[PDB]
């Protein structure tokens, strides 16, 4: 089925790097929150956004001798001001589809003199 | 208006106290986060759930010579699966209605044999 992950109107500023932070609209941290999806399903994660382009991040920090993964992703694609993002993307950029050391997911958008707007954020399973 | 915190089907098992852990339906931790709604309105949290009684916990972790705040409370009321949260209980709780040292939301079951079910999660504001 599908999860709602979140639904409003989520605005975040952002009109240049440069700066040192980059904002985001949506972020969890698996080992520090209770998850709302599975990530062992086949999933695909659903934006529906505007305003800016917009990337999912899954990242690992550095620990010991395995590397900071920072596996930022566009779109597999978008539609209708809906961009989708699939697991199996998500694992090809991440390394593997082991995510038994993830640390972060992020919504995040790129500069835009507006500022990127988010309604809804769905996770859906496809297993 | 209404924002979606979670809709699904979360289950939370947690048959009896005593162990170290309280599992969680859902976990907000604001340093953290980006978050979803922004506490400084007035809003309630409701809560579609079953199958165990559930408590709402906004907490401060002790710091310097400030106490811990565990502000455990239970719903202002329920009505027809639902519970309810206002804003004005939880800053009673809490001590006061300043959420800018705020770490911890989080949405937990009491103990029951059959766990409990989140299904919907809902930020309101009043004002």
């Amino acid at each position: 089925g599908d999860i709602v992950l979140f639904s409003g109107s989520k605005h975040v500023e952002f009109t240049d790097w440069g700066g040192t932070d980059w904002p985001s609209a949506y972020e969890l941290q698996p080992p520090y929150q209770t998850m709302p999806f599975d990530l062992n399903k086949n999933f695909e994660i659903k934006v529906d956004y505007s305003g800016a382009d917009i990337v999912l991040i899954f990242a690992r920090w550095e620990h010991g001798s395995k590397p900071q993964i920072w596996a930022q992703i566009s779109p597999y694609y978008v539609v209708d001001g809906t961009a989708v993002f699939t697991k199996e993307q998500i694992a090809k950029a991440y390394g593997s589809d082991d995510f038994s050391d993830l640390d972060y997911i992020g919504v995040k958008p790129l500069p835009s003199a507006d500022g990127m707007t988010v309604t809804k954020i769905v996770a859906s399973y496809t297993s």
